[PDB]
């Protein structure tokens, strides 16, 4: 039973993922009561591109042994990869609807970075470091597609350029955290940045819902100081001063949006 | 049965390819009905230099189980390696017949690059990336030896220098795609470049068959603009503008050669 | 019995430490008389962060087979890691009591370097090279916390700055030996440097116990020439001249402290 | 039987060489008729420093199966390592007898490079590349100790400086081939260089045996042009021109020494 599991692990060490998955399937055929076999089969199938078979293997492993958190780990990993691909295609659709080559190439680079981080987490599934890194990355691309849909609903060139700057800083911070996964400083920087983007999109949505020139100019002012401070903290992540500055800024945006 | 297969895999992980192949042979001796055993034995024997034994193992694996595409994969890999060695010796023979030290050292560097890519695909057989990369490389060296035979059949110094420039850009693009295998931009660049070289050799062959000064000068003009645009796209691969430019150029060469 | 040991080793090769530890536990469940199983389980559990389970596994392996020195090796490794964490928290407490941001960030960087060396020795336990490297590092942080407690007991700004310089050169030499573990030159440099720091802390403690202005100025003079020569030998480790110079200096400090 | 062999291989993959050797010994205890077990045990024991146990394991593997050339391979590897250590201690003794710090540090660097190449071939035993590389290196250190003994027998400062230059270029070429093992150009360069050193030591020995001022000046002239051309070919290894130049020079030295 476990002999073919060892064989599949060995084949996976030699980068022969396909033969590894075949040996895992054969081991499961010998004894389908092996949760580790289904677990490894899903893990290796994730690397091939057959996300559906990997999800089925994860479901089988979870149903066979619920206490196995590692099975739940790659289950959430597959969910996150599907979520990231959905956000990527949504960003592509929004960029195509806008027609701007700038936002189109930015969405393309964002998709490329998401795929790179997905390949990284596929190579190292158990590492909570890159797990949470890609979690921040996927909320980043989600905030990005929310900003894109808000910009499309608005239609003004000013807020269009504002959303362009926001998604630019977003993908820049995402590239930073992808290059440096195990650095808590850029981790906190990314968390603060995505919180700032969430506050910014909420504020601009509320301003567009109101529809007054004064509140629109106020919204442009807060998002402009927000992109300023976000670029500042992205260039200087290890500064608790600028961290508290962004925290104060997002607190002020929240106070303003709940006041209006 | 599978115990010695595991032993051979382990030995192959330790870079002990010879003992790995011996353990694979012993595993096949224990049970010759193991397609995976023959498959791994051929894969590891490819790395030793015994292409004949690897081809025999591939044939045995295919005849035992035809559905195994990975066996067909290294079968085509061995075919491609033999094809590349044949093109390499043909290029060496043509360069020696021409006597030019320039074309001789270019053929030598081309053989070196082909051997490097062959070693790479031997180390990573299952990767369709480097598989198709070496496929483009082998059609590149085939177009190169076709250009060499055409230049030898012509004998003019002008077309000799033209073929020199073509094989120079060919080996440069081949080195580029060998250094960067997983980049679709240089993949498309190499495909476009080899299409351009095919059109160029066809056009110059037709011009030499005609044998008129005006059509010869026209051929020299198209191949000169072709090497210009090929160097341009090789220096700027990520430019869809120059990609479409080369596409238009090869379309014009095809139209001209079918018109004459 | 050994099948699950092989399975755990294979899983550990794939960076699946958790499943590796689970397979090791299952192998021990199959036969608890396997000293190698307990040994590997402790080794892999050290990497997870469960130092207690790793220490228990080391104790089990030692009690099952005392002749196994490798078990004693990671036993001492766990003891050293606990010792280093204790020295790290003591340095943090001393830096917080002093309130100086300089000494606080120095203690933070020292903790970071200690954790990095601990992760390195966890990845490569059997290497006596990094073993003894982290041994010198832990006596370095111990001399550092001794200097911190001496500076806190003194309270003078002069000796405070002196201790700051000593811990600065200490953490610099520790970073050097962590970056270059397999270099006997920096090994001897670190040994000489920690001997110099031990002599310096002993001398300054004796001077503070005496409490005379002349012996205090003499102590400041010896520690100043000591930090001078220590920086010199840290910048030029491969100089037997400066090595003998530091040896003469520490001999003079010992003679003076035993004379007073 | 083979289960413990797999266990030892796995442990060796994790850099646990000691436990790997222990598992190999246990596998041999289970069945001493395993030539592969003795082979792997010797291979791994070579890495520990117990050259005697590795040599005994090699002898056992050869006596059990003579057809195993890989056993003969690490047998010759151990012989070469012992030969290199003997040449290293002979060079150290000669440098100490001469008392020159220059030749002493050169012999020290030569010993360091020999040990580095020995560790490399221990890590990769089956690679004929580094095998033959260290073969050229060991004939290089042998020619070096021959030059040292010749310089000691002569005693003149001129020939002392000449031998210093020869051993300098020798260790430089040896460092080059150690840094670049898989480069046939530096392989041929090293072969030509060691042939030149052999001719030079033979010529200077014959000149010292004759003992005439004119033949001594002639010998100094040939060794000076030899070190000139050797430095030239070491700086430009890929030049067949300088290769043929050194070949002509060594041919002239041979003609002269057989004429006198």
């Amino acid at each position: 039973a476990s002999s073919w599991v060892m064989l599949g692990l060995l084949l996976s060490l030699l980068n022969r993922l396909s033969l590894a998955a075949e040996a895992y399937k054969k081991a499961i055929e010998l004894d389908p009561n092996d949760a580790l076999a289904w677990l490894l089969l899903g893990s290796v199938l994730l690397l091939l591109g057959r996300e559906e078979e990997a999800e089925e293997a994860a479901r089988k492993a979870i149903e066979l042994k619920p206490e196995m958190d590692s099975a739940r780990r790659l289950e959430g990993i597959i969910e996150l990869i599907r979520r990231a691909r959905e956000a990527a295609e949504r960003a592509q659709e929004a960029a195509e609807r806008t027609g701007d080559p700038r936002v189109r190439e930015l969405a393309r680079e964002l998709k490329r970075l998401a795929q790179e981080a997905a390949e990284e987490v596929r190579r190292d599934p158990d590492s909570k470091d890159v797990n949470e890194a890609l979690k921040l990355i996927v909320e980043a691309i989600e905030a990005a597609v929310r900003a894109l849909e808000a910009a499309e609903r608005t239609g003004d060139p000013e807020v269009r350029e504002l959303a362009r700057e926001l998604v630019r800083l977003a993908v820049e911070a995402a590239e930073e955290v992808q290059r440096n996964p195990s650095s808590s400083d850029v981790n906190e920087a990314l968390k603060l940045i995505v919180e700032a983007i969430d506050a910014a999109v909420r504020a601009l949505e509320a301003a567009e819902k109101t529809g007054d020139p004064e509140v629109r100019e106020l919204a442009r002012e807060l998002v402009r100081l927000a992109v300023e401070a976000a670029e500042e903290v992205q260039r200087n992540p290890s500064s608790e001063e600028v961290n508290e500055a962004l925290k104060d800024i997002v607190k002020a945006i929240q106070e303003a949006v709940e006041s209006l």
